């Protein structure tokens, strides 16, 4: 199986690196506008390869994507000194405008998988301009999130993470909702789960353990700029999903037709992930507070969206 | 890391066989009453290293148990032609009396795992022979069903097996309670997935779901004289829980306090598993018919129990 | 990708766990005369599955043989104490006169891989029968006494196996040829490798190390009767081989034109094993007495196939 | 089990990476003069690790390396576009003339794995100011070419890489020898093989090769400014070499006595490497001609060093 990766950055890079490691595809095209920066990555990462798995690793153009499964849509311009939010985005939706037309003329059969910031904007732009079906165009969105939320609630109870459920809704960012109400661990609401054990829950480690998901990605800025290894080794994961139709459920951002009395917004909601991308959308129980957010959290979004022509 | 198994036959060399090829454990001995039988089976077992893990694996006696973390009990005598399971059952007791002072004599901190059938009963035996605490005897109980149970209801939901928490609880064999009532799918209620999902799940649809888990240990038996492989490989997993010290959740059985108004019986239940054994009890939520069949199931055991002395 | 097994027995059905614990191939289908026998081993295996990887394990027909890419032929009679290598072998062709027509009729594109012993004169049965080119019928043949090989060497030299290269080569049995004076370690010649390690390998050390190899199967029958946990981990090694086109080098049996004056027989030679079955041959140096042992080989089995008229 | 890392730029970072991707250690610890560095990747790898495997990566302080297996060191300064070979040198020995003592305070009885470049000078300073045993000190070396001529062999020849011997020895750099004469294949001499095969090398081939291996630091530094992916993956495989004590052969660089008449150099040379580090060195055959160039090879790092005082 064939897997491409259109801009060869530290983010697609990074995925490129997480996808060989840990073999899940048998190649991985990069493309970049910088032909030797893309060069550059696909070797160093070919040295990798003989101490973990046979992938073969190499870079080059869009038409190189023919028959790619899935590709990773990685690419984004250099933040400018003075430069509004506002008017990066802009510039990025110009760049994916150009990329999305170029990856499907050569793999229309590709799951298309976001992760330039901001995801769920950029989830939006490119589900308007590829014109395939809303499943196809699947963003990131807040996995990480999903799963450091499940990790540290597993931490606190002294339980295997994979037995916690736990959600991280909506936009991928300081507006995320983490869905206490309803999380289970062991097919048990949290907080029994929490009682049953020792350990009630208080409102400041609901406070503690919100700072670690929310915040996460700011700290990890804030020390080195920029975060790539935790969602190279995500989308990976993603990949693999898509490449073995493996209909997991994903916190994943996609257009959704309705969310909280909002229509039409592209968002991270618990979705089933398989071949042709994501067939299916799970609808977890949310409180008043919780939908409440969800709802201003879609609203911030999709004027973003209108705001941008897309 | 060092792994016991006691009773190299079909059972105990099938376990010895899933935990070569899974890498989990570097080091498994095998022991035997008849010393070749164990012999042939771990030099079987080891030509096959090569072609999976590093794994060293060999028989010897109980002495060569020592620094063994989990000692797996899969001894056992066969069948007579004309005897009751009620004196099968004895003859066992009468083994197993004779094997964990042998296996606590030389690995006093090993977690016990009980694989003999009928793994409840068999599962007390060993708890009230041991004099160790609770926790530390752990019987595979219906962790196969469990995962069988929640495999077709990811068929029939087009879904990962991953996302469906269900349990069988109770008693390994024809009484055992699949929980339906309870059983969510990612994070929501069974029922309501179903739904969302055109799949409402008729009376029929749940009887075949019945029979797939209920009867597959017995058409195995008929088929082929004996289950094996199934239960290597769920071993080889509690083993790996153990190892790990994963603390995941897992349907074993193990001698309670109470359940279901039933009190001190050994039975499957969601268990919290870990470097000690079990260290905690998940209390899935029951409908009144869940639960009395639960305790009839509870009911049969303790008596067996009692009825044998231990 | 789809494994076909005909042969469910305990040759068959260890190559199929195997298979599925590594998780080698996403189908595995398996045939035999008794049906709800290999029934009973799908339904045993498939409960394993969810404790390793997802792998469709069933049993069928031989149509159900369609599209399949290895077929692992292990089908074969039932021993009987007394009767001669040369009875059990009449029988056992026999049997694959039956089974050979009825796989290519079904799979014809699929690479044969024999397994039923003796393997390399039932190998040669199966390629004469099948009128397929010589690479695409492969016997598992002495994969294992050349891996078990190079174990007691690494042990000896204090090294990884993966270091040591070294073959046994012929006859999968009694007149098979360690291949002393050519092995290497590390890319070194042995004894000089094994001099410098101050280690010179006395006539001891080779005496119970040919010992450790060649009389490996035959112990393992003494104790339990047969082999089969060692060639259904080393058959799964060869299936992955083939499905993912390695063209690895292994000591594999298969119809050779000439062998040290012997013509036409099927004997195991590292041979480059990939998607089309074996596609060349490696000839390492062999010592004059080396080349006497394995022309004598080649010579056992070619009268033995010329008496059942092959 | 504990890994240390010291520097955690791109080439400690990535290290830690591929030690979470691949599951080769529990915990792995960060440390860098740059705090909030470290804590950025540190937490930017920990949100990955849901995705692979349960490993805990945390940033730290030199104490916090207390109970490391193995410490990697890949602290160094920022290149100086126009700087000397000799100066980036003169500081980066300054820099391992903080950081070693530190180490060896905290976890006197880690392995200390060199990386930071160039790396057989730096392994020849840390363990001059170590003042461990010879081989508790390893450089990565050559490996990554080690590899990289493996595989373009296997390429040529259309065989796996696995199949290859050959060896990359001396300078990680320009001097660096690859060691065509006594190159196996499969056990076999490489050009005879190659002749057998029909291919014999032509002098383009061995050319076009040679550039392969080479010159690939050289593309990618000049296409994206350094390398890490690859040793990153190469210096996991040690690590892992060293925490299972495989004692694998592997291109590293470590102090070696004498080679080729050159005294009291390190550099790298086919070696067994374990939990002790290397203990043990492999010499393939060289050629007059690879003589010479390893004397070359040599000289200029015993240069290098003595001008360094070491
Ligand atoms: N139109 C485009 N097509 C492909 N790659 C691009 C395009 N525009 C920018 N890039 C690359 O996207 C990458 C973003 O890097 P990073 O933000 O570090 O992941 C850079 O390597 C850019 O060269
Ligand atoms: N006291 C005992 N200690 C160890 N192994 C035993 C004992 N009694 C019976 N066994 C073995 O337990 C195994 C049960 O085989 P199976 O029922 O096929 O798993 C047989 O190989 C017996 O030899
Ligand atoms: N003609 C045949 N077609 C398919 N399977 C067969 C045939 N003859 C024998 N077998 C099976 O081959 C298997 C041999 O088992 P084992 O020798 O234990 O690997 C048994 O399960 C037999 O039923
Ligand atoms: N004395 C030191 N102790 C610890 N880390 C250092 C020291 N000097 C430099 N470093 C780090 O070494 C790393 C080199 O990064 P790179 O060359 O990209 O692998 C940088 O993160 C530096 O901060």
């Amino acid at each position: 199986m064939k897997v491409g990766i259109v801009g060869s950055g530290m983010v697609g890079s990074a995925t490129a690196y997480a996808l060989a490691l840990l073999g899940v595809a048998r190649e991985v095209v990069l493309v970049d506008l910088d032909r030797k920066l893309a060069q550059a990555h696909a070797e160093d990462i070919l040295h990798a390869t003989p101490f973990a798995h046979p992938v073969w690793v190499w870079a080059g153009s869009y038409g190189d994507l023919e028959g790619a499964r899935a590709v990773v849509l990685a690419a984004g311009v250099a933040q400018r000194p003075g430069e509004t939010r506002l008017q990066l985005l802009d510039r990025n939706a110009q760049v994916f405008a150009q990329v999305v037309p170029r990856v499907l003329e050569a793999a229309p059969e590709a799951v298309l998988l976001v992760a330039t910031n901001p995801v769920d904007v950029m989830t939006q732009v490119a589900y308007a301009l590829s014109g395939l079906p809303p499943g196809r165009v699947v963003g990131s969105g807040t996995i990480l999130d999903t799963a450091r939320f499940r990790a540290l609630l597993a931490e606190y109870l002294r339980v295997a993470p994979q037995s916690v459920h736990a959600y991280v809704l909506g936009e991928h960012g300081d507006s995320e909702v983490l869905v206490w109400s309803s999380a289970q661990v062991g097919g048990v609401p949290l907080l029994e789960f929490a009682e049953a054990r020792g350990r009630a829950l208080s409102p400041e480690d609901r406070a503690r353990i919100d700072e670690g998901v929310r915040r996460a990605a700011y700290r990890i800025i804030e020390g080195k700029g920029a975060t790539y290894y935790g969602i190279g080794a995500g989308l990976a994961r993603l990949v693999r999903a898509i490449l073995t139709d493996e209909k997991g459920v994903y916190t994943v951002s996609a257009f959704t037709p309705e969310v909280a009395g909002v229509l039409e917004v592209s968002l991270s909601l618990p979705r089933i992930l398989g071949a042709g991308g994501v067939a299916g959308t799970v609808y977890p129980s949310l409180s008043p507070e919780e939908r409440a957010a969800l709802r201003r959290s879609a609203e911030i979004l999709k004027e973003a969206a209108f705001a941008l022509g897309f």
